[PDB]
Protein backbone atom coordinates (compact mmCIF):
# COMPACT_ATOMS: atom_id res chain seq x y z
CA UNK A 1 0.00 0.00 0.00
CA UNK A 2 2.05 2.90 1.32
CA UNK A 3 5.65 3.29 0.16
CA UNK A 4 6.92 2.42 3.68
CA UNK A 5 4.90 -0.85 3.71
CA UNK A 6 6.12 -1.57 0.22
CA UNK A 7 9.70 -0.88 1.46
CA UNK A 8 9.37 -3.24 4.33
CA UNK A 9 7.96 -5.84 1.98
CA UNK A 10 11.05 -5.59 -0.26
CA UNK A 11 13.37 -6.12 2.64
CA UNK A 12 11.73 -9.35 3.65
CA UNK A 13 11.25 -10.82 0.19
CA UNK A 14 14.72 -9.89 -1.00
CA UNK A 15 16.11 -11.88 1.91
CA UNK A 16 14.15 -14.98 0.85
CA UNK A 17 14.79 -14.50 -2.92
CA UNK A 18 18.40 -15.35 -2.00
CA UNK A 19 18.40 -17.42 1.29
CA UNK A 20 16.61 -20.36 -0.33
CA UNK A 21 19.10 -20.95 -3.14
CA UNK A 22 21.22 -23.31 -0.97
CA UNK A 23 21.53 -24.81 2.51
CA UNK A 24 18.92 -23.65 4.98
CA UNK A 25 16.34 -21.49 3.34
CA UNK A 26 16.40 -19.47 6.49
CA UNK A 27 20.02 -18.43 6.16
CA UNK A 28 22.10 -16.66 3.55
CA UNK A 29 25.39 -18.46 3.06
CA UNK A 30 28.48 -16.51 1.98
CA UNK A 31 27.65 -17.15 -1.66
CA UNK A 32 23.97 -16.16 -1.31
CA UNK A 33 25.05 -12.97 0.45
CA UNK A 34 27.45 -12.15 -2.35
CA UNK A 35 24.77 -12.71 -4.95
CA UNK A 36 22.36 -10.64 -2.86
CA UNK A 37 24.44 -7.44 -2.68
CA UNK A 38 25.95 -7.49 -6.18
CA UNK A 39 22.51 -8.00 -7.81
CA UNK A 40 20.49 -5.70 -5.41
CA UNK A 41 22.87 -3.07 -4.03
CA UNK A 42 25.57 -1.31 -6.06
CA UNK A 43 32.70 -7.16 -4.92
CA UNK A 44 35.95 -8.88 -4.12
CA UNK A 45 35.96 -10.88 -0.97
CA UNK A 46 35.54 -7.96 1.32
CA UNK A 47 32.39 -9.98 1.59
CA UNK A 48 34.69 -11.72 4.07
CA UNK A 49 34.93 -8.56 6.16
CA UNK A 50 31.18 -8.04 5.99
CA UNK A 51 30.44 -11.63 6.75
CA UNK A 52 32.56 -11.03 9.80
CA UNK A 53 30.78 -7.84 10.79
CA UNK A 54 27.33 -9.51 10.52
CA UNK A 55 27.82 -13.14 11.45
CA UNK A 56 27.28 -12.84 15.24
CA UNK A 57 27.19 -16.60 16.02
CA UNK A 58 30.29 -17.45 13.92
CA UNK A 59 28.22 -20.12 12.09
CA UNK A 60 29.24 -18.63 8.72
CA UNK A 61 25.68 -17.93 7.59
CA UNK A 62 23.54 -14.86 7.89
CA UNK A 63 20.15 -15.48 9.48
CA UNK A 64 17.27 -13.00 9.18
CA UNK A 65 17.91 -11.13 12.41
CA UNK A 66 21.57 -10.82 11.31
CA UNK A 67 20.49 -9.49 7.92
CA UNK A 68 18.27 -7.02 9.78
CA UNK A 69 21.42 -5.56 11.27
CA UNK A 70 22.90 -5.16 7.78
CA UNK A 71 19.80 -3.30 6.64
CA UNK A 72 20.22 -0.92 9.68
CA UNK A 73 23.87 -0.13 8.92
CA UNK A 74 22.66 0.72 5.38
CA UNK A 75 19.91 3.02 6.65
CA UNK A 76 22.29 4.81 8.97
CA UNK A 77 24.53 5.42 5.94
CA UNK A 78 21.74 6.34 3.62
CA UNK A 79 20.75 8.74 6.38
CA UNK A 80 24.08 10.48 6.54
CA UNK A 81 24.31 10.94 2.75
CA UNK A 82 20.94 12.49 3.13
CA UNK A 83 22.33 14.62 5.86
CA UNK B 1 17.71 -2.08 -7.12
CA UNK B 2 14.47 -2.19 -5.25
CA UNK B 3 16.39 -2.98 -2.11
CA UNK B 4 18.05 0.35 -2.57
CA UNK B 5 14.83 2.10 -3.34
CA UNK B 6 13.48 0.48 -0.15
CA UNK B 7 16.30 1.73 2.00
CA UNK B 8 15.73 5.14 0.40
CA UNK B 9 12.09 5.10 1.53
CA UNK B 10 13.21 4.33 5.01
CA UNK B 11 15.30 7.45 5.49
CA UNK B 12 13.21 9.96 3.54
CA UNK B 13 10.04 8.91 5.39
CA UNK B 14 11.82 9.60 8.67
CA UNK B 15 12.80 13.07 7.52
CA UNK B 16 9.42 13.66 5.84
CA UNK B 17 8.14 13.81 9.42
CA UNK B 18 11.08 14.73 11.67
CA UNK B 19 11.51 18.31 10.40
CA UNK B 20 7.94 19.35 11.09
CA UNK B 21 8.67 20.55 14.60
CA UNK B 22 11.51 20.75 17.13
CA UNK B 23 14.74 19.22 15.96
CA UNK B 24 14.76 18.26 12.34
CA UNK B 25 16.75 15.21 13.38
CA UNK B 26 14.18 13.66 15.74
CA UNK B 27 10.51 12.69 15.79
CA UNK B 28 8.41 14.09 18.59
CA UNK B 29 5.42 12.11 19.83
CA UNK B 30 3.21 14.11 17.46
CA UNK B 31 5.47 13.61 14.41
CA UNK B 32 5.67 9.92 15.19
CA UNK B 33 1.93 9.68 15.39
CA UNK B 34 1.82 11.37 11.98
CA UNK B 35 4.30 8.98 10.53
CA UNK B 36 2.60 5.64 10.89
CA UNK B 37 -0.96 6.87 10.58
CA UNK B 38 -0.25 8.41 7.16
CA UNK B 39 2.36 5.70 6.30
CA UNK B 40 0.71 2.41 7.50
CA UNK B 41 -0.90 3.07 21.60
CA UNK B 42 1.66 5.65 20.53
CA UNK B 43 2.37 6.10 24.23
CA UNK B 44 3.26 2.41 24.55
CA UNK B 45 5.34 2.61 21.33
CA UNK B 46 7.14 5.76 22.50
CA UNK B 47 8.02 3.88 25.68
CA UNK B 48 9.30 0.99 23.52
CA UNK B 49 11.52 3.11 21.22
CA UNK B 50 12.57 6.07 23.29
CA UNK B 51 15.80 4.58 24.70
CA UNK B 52 17.06 7.85 26.28
CA UNK B 53 13.71 9.01 27.83
CA UNK B 54 14.11 12.41 26.10
CA UNK B 55 10.67 12.07 24.55
CA UNK B 56 11.93 12.22 20.95
CA UNK B 57 12.70 9.52 18.51
CA UNK B 58 16.17 9.99 16.99
CA UNK B 59 17.11 8.16 13.77
CA UNK B 60 18.83 5.19 15.46
CA UNK B 61 15.77 4.72 17.71
CA UNK B 62 13.53 4.82 14.62
CA UNK B 63 15.84 2.16 13.25
CA UNK B 64 14.76 -0.19 15.99
CA UNK B 65 11.20 0.44 14.89
CA UNK B 66 11.94 -0.47 11.31
CA UNK B 67 13.51 -3.74 12.58
CA UNK B 68 10.44 -4.55 14.63
CA UNK B 69 8.37 -4.14 11.54
CA UNK B 70 10.65 -6.32 9.40
CA UNK B 71 10.69 -9.06 12.02
CA UNK B 72 6.90 -8.94 11.85
CA UNK B 73 6.57 -8.76 8.08
CA UNK B 74 8.94 -11.72 8.10
CA UNK B 75 6.55 -13.65 10.21
CA UNK B 76 3.50 -12.98 8.16
CA UNK B 77 5.69 -14.39 5.44
CA UNK B 78 6.66 -17.26 7.59
CA1 LIG C 1 20.52 -20.50 2.35
CA1 LIG D 1 25.12 -16.53 11.83
CA1 LIG E 1 11.08 16.87 14.95
CA1 LIG F 1 15.19 9.56 22.29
Amino acid sequence: ETPLEKALTTMVTTFHKYSGREGSKLTLSRKELKELIKKELCKESSIDDLMKSLDKNSDQEIDFKEYSVFLTMLCMAYNDFFL
